[PDB]
Formats: C-alpha cells, structure tokens, sequence
C-alpha cells in the first residue's frame, strides 16, 4: 500500500492505499 505523492494519484490504489497508508 504505497502511494507516491510525487504527483501520481492512483484512483484505485489510492483508495485502498490511503486507508492503510493513512490511518
């Protein structure tokens, strides 16, 4: 669950990634 704020906003990953990545 990694997201890369570098300017890549993955709609799919982000959703899932955000929940984890962001608690």
């Amino acid at each position: 669950v990694k997201i890369e704020p570098l300017g890549v906003a993955p709609t799919k990953a982000k959703r899932r990634v955000v929940q984890r990545e962001k608690r």
